C-alpha cells in the first residue's frame, strides 16, 4: 500500500487486472 | 497521515485552519 495509491475505480482504469496488494498492517496487528 | 507531514505547530503557521486528518490505521486498530 505504501508503494501504490489508490484512486478511481477498476471498471474504468484501462488494462487493469487483479492480484494481491501486501498490506503489512494485518500481519502485524493479528500476531 | 500518508498524504501529509507533520512540522511545527498550528501557532507559527500564518492562516492555518482546522480540520480532522483520516488515519488509515484507526479502522485497522479498532478492528
Amino acid at each position: 500500500t505504501d508503494n501504490t495509491f489508490v484512486s478511481g475505480n477498476c471498471d474504468v482504469v484501462i488494462g487493469i487486472v487483479n492480484n494481491t496488494v501486501y498490506d503489512p498492517l494485518q500481519p502485524e496487528l493479528d500476531s
